[PDB]
């Protein structure tokens, strides 16, 4: 599914995103648009064979299972497709686990590079939420 802004950003809120770990929705919606274009479905491999996947581009490497990434942990216990899916649920999950690992949302690297220090309040703007 490709969500709308605004849309996605009611999903986050009601599954709990907003100010999780203390940060607000619009980064998590600032995230998932330059992660995935907000599209639960996008997958993109990296050089080290990891794939990540979905509205998050959440990484083989460490959290999901996708049976191609050797020596890989699944920390969110959960097969890498259940993260394509139009509910995003696993990926908020898996999320709120990544985002408490200690790193917050610098995990997501265009979350760092486009999202962090920026107006992200923008991101939930108009959005009846
Ligand atoms: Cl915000
Ligand atoms: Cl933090
Ligand atoms: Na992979
Ligand atoms: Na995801």
């Amino acid at each position: 599914k490709v969500f709308g802004r605004c849309e996605l950003a009611a999903a986050m809120k009601r599954h709990g995103l907003d100010n999780y770990r203390g940060y607000s929705l619009g980064n998590w919606v600032c995230a998932a648009k330059f992660e995935s274009n907000f599209n639960t479905q996008a997958t993109n491999r990296n050089t080290d064979g990891s794939t990540d996947y979905g509205i998050l581009q959440i990484n083989s490497r460490w959290w999901c299972n996708d049976g191609r990434t050797p020596g890989s942990r699944n920390l969110c216990n959960i097969p890498c497709s259940a993260l394509l899916s139009s509910d995003i649920t696993a990926s908020v999950n898996c999320a709120k686990k990544i985002v408490s690992d200690g790193n917050g949302m610098n995990a997501w690297v265009a979350w760092r590079n486009r999202c962090k220090g920026t107006d992200v309040q923008a991101w939930i703007r108009g959005c009846r939420l």
